[PDB]
C-alpha cells in the first residue's frame, strides 16, 4: 500500500444544510422519545453482542 | 504503507449548517426524552457487549 | 509506515454552524431529559461492557 | 418607508467557490490582456459619460 | 425612514473561496497585463466623466 | 431616519478565503503588470474626471 496526493473518507457526514423559516411547532409528550432536530452520527467501528450503535428516537421497555 | 501529501478522514462530521428564522416552538414533556437541536457524534472505535454507542433521544426503562 | 506533508483526521467534528434569528421557544419539563442546543461529541476509542458512549438526551430508569 | 427585522442586498456577490486540482497551465503573452483568476466586482452606482465601469480583460488602443 | 433589527448590504463581496491543489503554472509576458489571483472590488459610488472604475487586466495604449 | 439594533454594510469585502497547496509557479515579465495574489479594494465614494478608481493589473502607456 502506498499513496500520492490521495484522499480517504471512511465514515463521514458532511454538508448537512437545514433551513427553517416561519415554523410553528407544538409538541406534547408522555414517556416516549421525540426527535425534531438534525442528528449526525459518524462512526468507524462498532463491535460486540447486544450492541445498539447509533440509535436516535429509541425506547427499550423490557 | 507510505504516503505523500495525503489525507485521511476516518470518522468525522463537518459542514453542518442550520438556519432558523422566525421559529415559534412550544414543547411540553413528562418523563421522556425530547431532542430539538443538532447532535454531532463522531467516534472511531466502540467495543464491548451490551454497549449503546452514540444514542440520542433514548429511554431504557427496564 | 512513513508519511510526508500528510494529514490524518481520525474522530473529529468541524465547521458546525448554527444560526437562530427571531426565535421564540417555550419549554416545560417534568422528570425527563430535553435537549435544544448543538452537541458535539468526538471520541477516538471506547471500550468495555455495558458502556454508553456519547449519549445525549438519555433516561435510564431501571 | 419603515422596516422590521428586514434585509436588503443591493449590489453584492457572495459564495463564489473555485476548486482547481492537478492544473497545468502554460500562458504566453505579447502586449494584450490575459485573465485567469476569479474576478469579483460589486458596485452600487456609476455615473458619467465615457465611463468604463468594471472592465476585466480590456484593451483600449486608440 | 425608520428600521428595527434590520440589515443593509449595499455594495459588498463576501464568501469568496478559492482552492488550488497541485497547480503547475508557467507564465511569460511582454508589455501587457496578466491576472491570475482573485480580485475583489467593492465600491458604493463612482462619478465623473472618462472614469474607469474597478478595472482589472487593463491596457490603455493611446 | 432612526434605527434600533440595526446594521449597515455599505462598501465592504469580507470572508475571502484562499488555499494553495503544492503550488509550483514560474513567472517571467518584461515591462507589463502581473498579478497573482488576492486583491481586496473596498471604497465608499470616488469622484472626479479622468479618475481610475481601484485598478489592479493596469498599464497606461500614452
Amino acid at each position: 500500500v502506498l499513496y500520492v496526493g490521495s484522499k480517504t473518507k471512511e465514515g463521514v457526514v458532511h454538508d448537512v444544510t437545514t433551513v427553517a423559516e416561519w415554523t410553528k411547532e407544538q409538541v406534547t409528550n408522555v414517556g416516549g422519545a421525540v426527535v425534531t432536530g438534525v442528528t449526525a452520527v459518524a462512526q468507524k467501528t462498532v463491535e460486540g453482542a447486544g450492541s445498539i450503535a447509533a440509535a436516535t428516537g429509541f425506547v427499550k421497555k423490557d
